[PDB]
Protein backbone atom coordinates (compact mmCIF):
# COMPACT_ATOMS: atom_id res chain seq x y z
CA UNK A 1 0.00 0.00 0.00
CA UNK A 2 2.00 3.20 -1.54
CA UNK A 3 1.16 6.85 -1.42
CA UNK A 4 2.36 9.16 -3.88
CA UNK A 5 2.33 13.10 -2.57
CA UNK A 6 3.79 16.31 -4.82
CA UNK A 7 5.62 18.98 -2.95
CA UNK A 8 4.27 22.04 -4.62
CA UNK A 9 5.00 26.03 -4.67
CA UNK A 10 7.79 28.59 -5.77
CA UNK A 11 11.24 28.21 -5.05
CA UNK A 12 12.60 28.72 -1.77
CA UNK A 13 9.69 27.97 -0.04
CA UNK A 14 10.87 24.82 1.73
CA UNK A 15 9.51 21.97 -0.49
CA UNK A 16 13.27 19.75 -0.54
CA UNK A 17 13.44 20.50 2.54
CA UNK A 18 9.55 19.84 3.91
CA UNK A 19 10.59 16.11 2.36
CA UNK A 20 13.87 16.09 4.09
CA UNK A 21 12.65 16.63 7.55
CA UNK A 22 9.38 14.40 7.17
CA UNK A 23 11.74 11.49 5.47
CA UNK A 24 15.18 11.52 7.06
CA UNK A 25 14.03 13.60 10.49
CA UNK A 26 16.74 16.37 10.16
CA UNK A 27 16.67 19.87 8.61
CA UNK A 28 20.23 21.25 6.78
CA UNK A 29 20.85 24.83 7.24
CA UNK A 30 23.75 25.44 4.85
CA UNK A 31 21.79 24.16 1.70
CA UNK A 32 25.02 23.24 0.38
CA UNK A 33 23.96 19.71 -1.60
CA UNK A 34 25.12 17.59 -4.24
CA UNK A 35 23.39 14.46 -5.34
CA UNK A 36 19.82 14.08 -6.99
CA UNK A 37 16.58 12.41 -6.17
CA UNK A 38 13.18 12.21 -7.81
CA UNK A 39 11.74 11.02 -4.18
CA UNK A 40 12.17 10.47 -0.82
CA UNK A 41 10.26 7.50 1.48
CA UNK A 42 9.14 6.15 4.28
CA UNK A 43 6.80 3.92 6.26
CA UNK A 44 4.16 5.38 7.56
CA UNK A 45 1.27 3.54 9.78
CA UNK A 46 -2.36 4.40 9.23
CA UNK A 47 -5.60 2.65 10.37
CA UNK A 48 -3.40 -0.20 11.26
CA UNK A 49 -1.50 -0.45 8.46
CA UNK A 50 1.99 -0.44 6.50
CA UNK A 51 1.75 2.40 4.27
CA UNK A 52 5.02 3.38 2.13
CA UNK A 53 4.49 7.09 1.28
CA UNK A 54 7.04 8.96 -1.84
CA UNK A 55 7.34 12.61 -1.94
CA UNK A 56 8.28 14.38 -5.22
CA UNK A 57 9.47 17.86 -5.11
CA UNK A 58 7.86 19.59 -8.04
CA UNK A 59 10.38 21.89 -7.81
CA UNK A 60 8.29 25.63 -8.22
CA UNK A 61 8.74 24.20 -12.47
CA UNK A 62 5.48 26.39 -14.19
CA UNK A 63 5.58 24.80 -17.47
CA UNK A 64 5.80 20.71 -17.09
CA UNK A 65 8.15 19.33 -19.75
CA UNK A 66 8.19 15.34 -19.85
CA UNK A 67 10.22 15.27 -16.45
CA UNK A 68 8.10 17.27 -14.54
CA UNK A 69 4.46 15.55 -15.89
CA UNK A 70 6.14 12.28 -14.66
CA UNK A 71 6.91 14.01 -11.22
CA UNK A 72 2.45 14.51 -10.96
CA UNK A 73 1.90 11.55 -12.68
CA UNK A 74 -0.06 9.04 -10.65
CA UNK A 75 0.28 11.79 -7.60
CA UNK A 76 -2.69 10.87 -4.74
CA UNK A 77 -2.03 13.63 -2.78
CA UNK A 78 -0.53 17.49 -2.95
CA UNK A 79 0.91 20.03 -0.71
CA UNK A 80 0.72 23.41 -1.79
CA UNK A 81 3.67 25.29 0.32
CA UNK A 82 3.96 28.89 0.57
CA UNK A 83 6.82 30.98 2.50
CA UNK A 84 6.06 33.47 5.20
CA UNK A 85 8.35 35.69 4.57
CA UNK A 86 7.81 35.55 0.19
CA UNK A 87 4.44 37.32 -0.94
CA UNK A 88 5.03 36.46 -4.11
CA UNK A 89 4.94 32.78 -3.14
CA UNK A 90 1.52 32.76 -1.36
CA UNK A 91 -0.20 34.92 -4.58
CA UNK A 92 0.87 32.30 -6.74
CA UNK A 93 -0.94 29.74 -4.66
CA UNK A 94 -4.62 29.78 -6.16
CA UNK A 95 -2.76 29.46 -9.78
CA UNK A 96 -0.86 26.67 -8.82
CA UNK A 97 -3.94 25.22 -7.94
CA UNK A 98 -5.38 25.20 -10.91
CA UNK A 99 -2.02 23.34 -12.17
CA UNK A 100 -2.26 20.37 -9.95
CA UNK A 101 -6.37 19.99 -10.77
CA UNK A 102 -5.53 20.41 -14.84
CA UNK A 103 -2.86 17.86 -14.39
CA UNK A 104 -4.04 15.66 -11.88
CA UNK A 105 -7.62 16.47 -10.85
CA UNK A 106 -8.89 16.52 -7.15
CA UNK A 107 -6.67 14.96 -5.07
CA UNK A 108 -6.55 15.56 -1.27
CA UNK A 109 -4.71 19.12 -1.36
CA UNK A 110 -3.50 21.00 1.63
CA UNK A 111 -2.45 23.97 2.25
CA UNK A 112 1.15 25.05 4.53
CA UNK A 113 2.66 28.27 5.51
CA UNK A 114 6.03 27.18 6.10
CA UNK A 115 8.88 29.10 7.70
CA UNK A 116 6.44 30.01 10.74
CA UNK A 117 9.59 30.58 13.30
CA UNK A 118 9.88 33.54 11.55
CA UNK A 119 6.15 34.84 11.99
CA UNK A 120 7.46 37.70 14.17
CA UNK A 121 8.25 39.04 10.84
CA UNK A 122 5.83 37.59 8.67
CA UNK A 123 4.77 38.96 4.69
CA UNK A 124 1.50 37.26 5.12
CA UNK A 125 -1.44 37.79 7.61
CA UNK A 126 -3.51 34.91 9.21
CA UNK A 127 -6.47 36.20 8.16
CA UNK A 128 -5.20 36.24 4.53
CA UNK A 129 -3.93 32.67 5.07
CA UNK A 130 -6.65 31.24 6.17
CA UNK A 131 -9.31 32.84 3.95
CA UNK A 132 -7.72 31.82 1.07
CA UNK A 133 -7.37 28.60 2.38
CA UNK A 134 -11.04 28.89 2.63
CA UNK A 135 -11.44 30.26 -0.54
CA UNK A 136 -9.98 27.22 -1.91
CA UNK A 137 -11.78 24.74 -0.02
CA UNK A 138 -8.21 23.64 2.10
CA UNK A 139 -7.28 22.29 5.22
CA UNK A 140 -4.40 24.82 6.09
CA UNK A 141 -1.46 24.10 8.18
CA UNK A 142 1.54 26.92 9.50
CA UNK A 143 4.58 24.89 9.72
CA UNK A 144 8.22 24.93 10.36
CA UNK A 145 10.66 22.63 8.74
CA UNK A 146 13.10 23.90 11.11
CA UNK A 147 11.84 23.04 14.17
CA UNK A 148 9.76 19.97 12.74
CA UNK A 149 6.07 22.26 13.77
CA UNK A 150 3.25 20.23 11.68
CA UNK A 151 5.04 19.04 9.32
CA UNK A 152 4.15 14.98 10.12
CA UNK A 153 0.70 16.13 10.72
CA UNK A 154 0.66 17.74 7.17
CA UNK A 155 1.47 14.02 5.56
CA UNK A 156 -0.61 11.93 8.23
CA UNK A 157 -3.97 14.25 7.32
CA UNK A 158 -3.45 13.98 3.62
CA UNK A 159 -2.74 9.78 4.04
CA UNK A 160 -5.64 9.74 6.50
CA UNK A 161 -7.64 11.32 3.51
CA UNK A 162 -6.80 9.36 1.15
CA UNK A 163 -7.48 5.71 2.52
CA UNK A 164 -10.64 7.60 3.81
N1 LIG B 1 13.63 29.69 8.96
C1 LIG B 1 13.24 28.64 8.19
N2 LIG B 1 13.92 28.39 7.04
C2 LIG B 1 13.55 27.35 6.25
C3 LIG B 1 12.43 26.48 6.64
N3 LIG B 1 12.29 25.55 5.68
C4 LIG B 1 13.26 25.80 4.75
N4 LIG B 1 14.00 26.87 5.09
C5 LIG B 1 15.14 27.47 4.36
O1 LIG B 1 14.70 28.13 3.18
C6 LIG B 1 15.68 27.96 2.14
C7 LIG B 1 15.04 27.27 0.94
O2 LIG B 1 14.63 25.95 1.31
P1 LIG B 1 14.39 24.81 0.20
O3 LIG B 1 13.87 23.56 0.84
O4 LIG B 1 15.65 24.56 -0.58
O5 LIG B 1 13.27 25.49 -0.73
P2 LIG B 1 12.70 24.84 -2.09
O6 LIG B 1 13.25 25.58 -3.26
O7 LIG B 1 11.20 24.99 -2.06
O8 LIG B 1 13.07 23.37 -2.17
C8 LIG B 1 16.80 27.11 2.73
O9 LIG B 1 17.84 27.97 3.22
C9 LIG B 1 16.13 26.42 3.90
O10 LIG B 1 17.06 26.06 4.93
C10 LIG B 1 11.75 26.82 7.91
O11 LIG B 1 10.78 26.15 8.33
N5 LIG B 1 12.20 27.88 8.60
MG1 LIG C 1 13.04 22.39 -4.77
Amino acid sequence: VAIKMVVVGNGAVGKSSMIQRYCKGIFTKDYKKTIGVDFLERQIQVNDEDVRLMLWDTAGQEEFDAITKAYYRGAQACVLVFSTTDRESFEAISSWREKVVAEVGDIPTALVQNKIDLLDDSCIKNEEAEGLAKRLKLRFYRTSVKEDLNVSEVFKYLAEKHLQ
